[PDB]
RNA sequence: CUGCUCCUAGCAUGCUACUACCGCGUAGCAUUUCCCAU
């Protein structure tokens, strides 16, 4: 089992000086320091995991719900949605990460260069009929 | 991961201005040559 841990931030002593040197961080001052780089120890991940053991099953009642729902919808009537193809589609930053299988092997740049546009054409297509779960 | 902004570099396009040459087109001015047999 991996234990990850969080390293602490790094110092910048020459702004330091040059901050106390104007006269700043005197005592009483309506100014100080409350942003820092916080350590984390090793079993965190779970600790911070184990919050999810807040979420319960709940009803709603069905009534005043589709109302209410009816009436949200009432309010997005100002814009447009629909299926595009993959050449209109845009990609910001593809130099970053993929998933569990795929992490291992480049970024989200090499598949989305690997596989042409039918490719992509096909995979859409075929989620529209069929159930992938994920990690 | 989405949105916003800065900066830099490159490209490409569009548009504007300047410079040169060209030819055209027009106008003006002026000249140079001047012709013959089967």
């Amino acid at each position: 089992v991996a234990f990850q841990t969080v390293k602490p931030g790094n110092f910048n002593k020459d702004f330091y000086d040059f901050a106390v040197s104007k006269g700043f961080f005197k005592e009483g001052s309506s100014v100080e320091l409350k942003h820092f780089f916080f350590a984390q120890d090793g079993n965190a991940a779970i600790s911070d995991y184990d919050y999810y053991r807040y979420n319960l099953p709940t009803m709603c009642d069905i009534r005043q719900l589709l109302f209410v729902v009816e009436v949200v919808d009432k309010y997005f009537d100002c814009y447009d949605g629909g299926c595009i193809n993959a050449n209109q589609v845009i990609v910001n930053n593809l130099d970053k990460s993929a998933g569990f299988p795929f992490n291992k092997w480049g970024k989200a740049r090499l598949y989305y260069d690997s596989m042409s546009y039918e490719d992509q054409d096909a995979l859409f297509a075929y989620t529209k009929r069929n159930v992938i779960p994920t990690i």
